[PDB]
C-alpha cells in the first residue's frame, strides 16, 4: 500500500512453468550485427512486460530461438529508459560489471544472466532498486561482459550496496572482485583499461 | 468486504491534509492501478511509444500522480492516456480484453476546453473507487484518446456477453458523467471495433 512489489528468486523460479506483477515495466532490447551501421541503428525492441509469467515465457522463446538471431548482444531496461548510455537516466550513471573469460561462457554465462534479470524483475536491492536502470549481456570471441546499469555514479550508497547483494547473488566468492565504472570514463579510451570508480 | 470510495470521499483526501502515521494513515485502493501513456513520436515504433508512468494503490497515491500529470499536461494529438487494472496491458488482444468491449464518450474539438478534463476525471474516480458494486471485477480500466478531430474516453470491460454487469457500468457510469438522458452512450464489442465495415461499429448495448 504504497510499498514496493518485492520478488526472491525462489519465488520467481516457482512461478516458471493470475499474473504476478512486477514492480516496473520492463523492455528486452537487441542490437543487429550490421557493421556498416552504427549501434543506434542497429538497436531492435524485442518486447516489453510486467508480470513474472510474462517474464518467463519471454525468456524461455529468446532461450531456443537466440542461436537464429543475427546478433550477440540483449539489454534488459525499466520502461522508458533505452539501453544508450546518452539517455537521460544513464548518462550521469555507470555499469556494476562482470567479465566472463572464455571457459566461463559455457559454465557460467546463462546462469549468470538468468541471475541478473530476477535481481532486476524481483526489484532485489530495496529502495536502491530505483537506482537501477537495466542490465547489459555482450556475447563475444574473446569473453562476454554481463553488467548491471545504474542511474548516478556518485550514490556511493545506493551503487556500493547494488553491488554487495548482486555479487552475493551470483555466488561470487570474495577473492573475485567486481568493479564499477562510470558511463563517461567507459566511453573514452586511455589504453586497454577503464578505471573503476568503486569495488565490491 | 470491498473496498467503495464515493466522490466526495474521493476529493476530501485530494491536496495534501495528513502525515501518514504508522503508514497507516494512506487510504488503500480494492486494486492496483497502472497509469500507460502513448507518446506521438514518429522516429520511434508504437511498440516503443506505449509507456507504462506509475502504478499505486492508495487514494494519495492516486491524488499525487493525478496533480503531477495534470500540472506537465503536454495533451498533444495523438497521445493516450490509459489507466489499468494492475496486470492487463491497454491492448484488446490482453487475454482480460480480448471478449470484452467498451463503454465510449465522444467528444467534439470545442469539447476539448469545456468537458475533456471533467470526464476523464469523474471516469478515473469510477475506476479506483470501485463505483460499479460486485459489477466493478468486470472493468478493466478507461482510455483516453486526444485527437485534432475530437477526444474519446472510455470505461474497458472483461466480458462483452455479461449483460447485466455491463449494462449496471453503463448507467452508473453515465449518471456520474451527468450526461442528459438525451446524449446515448454504446458498448463496443472489442471483436466489433477491430473490423472495419464502412461507416459504423455496431453497439451491442446502448443506455
Ligand atoms: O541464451 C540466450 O539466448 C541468452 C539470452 C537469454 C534470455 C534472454 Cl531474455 C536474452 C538472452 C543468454 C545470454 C545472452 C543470450
Ligand atoms: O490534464 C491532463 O493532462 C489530462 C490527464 C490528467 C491526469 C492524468 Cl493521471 C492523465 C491525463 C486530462 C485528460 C487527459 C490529459
Amino acid at each position: 500500500h504504497g510499498a514496493r512489489i518485492i520478488y526472491d528468486r525462489a519465488f520467481l523460479m516457482a512461478c516458471r512453468g493470475g499474473k504476478h506483477p512486477l514492480q516496473n515495466r520492463w523492455a528486452l532490447w537487441f542490437f543487429k550485427n550490421d557493421k556498416s551501421k552504427t549501434w543506434q541503428a542497429n538497436l531492435r525492441l524485442i518486447s516489453k512486460f510486467d508480470t513474472v509469467e510474462d517474464f518467463w515465457a519471454l525468456y524461455n522463446h529468446i532461450q531456443l530461438s537466440s542461436n537464429l538471431m543475427p546478433g550477440c548482444d540483449y539489454s534488459l531496461f525499466k520502461d522508458g529508459i533505452e539501453p544508450m548510455w546518452e539517455d537521460e537516466k544513464n548518462k550521469r550513471g555507470g555499469r556494476w560489471l562482470i567479465t566472463l573469460n572464455k571457459q566461463q561462457r559455457r559454465s557460467d554465462l546463462n546462469r549468470f544472466w538468468l541471475e541478473t534479470l530476477l535481481c532486476l524483475i524481483g526489484e532485489s536491492f530495496d529502495d536502491y532498486s530505483d537506482d537501477v536502470c537495466g542490465a547489459v549481456v555482450n556475447v563475444r570471441a574473446k569473453g562476454d561482459k554481463i553488467a548491471i546499469w545504474t542511474t548516478e555514479c556518485e550514490n556511493r550508497e545506493a551503487v556500493t550496496h547494488i553491488g554487495r547483494v548482486y555479487k552475493e547473488r551470483l555466488g561470487l566468492p570474495p577473492k573475485i572482485v567486481i568493479g564499477y565504472q562510470s558511463h563517461a570514463d567507459t566511453a573514452t579510451k586511455s589504453g586497454s583499461t577503464t578505471k573503476n570508480r568503486f569495488v565490491v
